[PDB]
């Protein structure tokens, strides 16, 4: 079965945008999104889709690069480090339900090598 997605907005919790919030969505998601990896990451796990029925009783903080793409254009950060880390929860979480080796564990990998090279210099305020 499958939880609700994570929440894309929030009226209760304070928006921003910054520049380094605008890059991260304009080069460093857009560009990713691209990647011949990307697809497996671009929408919340779908557990009875994809036959993954211990998916959400292994993974308890689920995330995607759809999911990020909508809280950035929701203006749904606070900072760019908040975004980052919900990038980092998402690659984590590839290693924690799989195992090393596994093809998605590779195209895991290899997105968060791209990520981190994008991510290593971001704009200034
Ligand atoms: N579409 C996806 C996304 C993540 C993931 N981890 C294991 C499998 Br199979 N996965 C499939
Ligand atoms: N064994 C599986 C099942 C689903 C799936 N989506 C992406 C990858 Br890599 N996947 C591998």
């Amino acid at each position: 079965m499958n939880p609700p997605p994570p929440e894309t907005s929030n009226p209760n919790k304070p928006k921003r945008q910054t520049n380094q919030l605008q890059y991260l969505l304009r080069v460093v998601l857009k560009t990713l999104w691209k990647h011949q990896f990307a697809w497996p990451f671009q929408q919340p796990v779908d557990a009875v889709k994809l036959n993954l029925p211990d998916y959400y009783k292994i993974i308890k903080t689920p995330m995607d690069m759809g999911t990020i793409k909508k809280r950035l254009e929701n203006n749904y950060y606070w900072n760019a480090q908040e975004c980052i880390q919900d990038f980092n929860t998402m690659f984590t979480n590839c290693y924690i339900y799989n195992k090393p080796g596994d093809d998605i564990v590779l195209m895991a990998e290899a997105l968060e090598k791209l990520f981190l090279q994008k991510i290593n210099e971001l704009p200034t305020e």
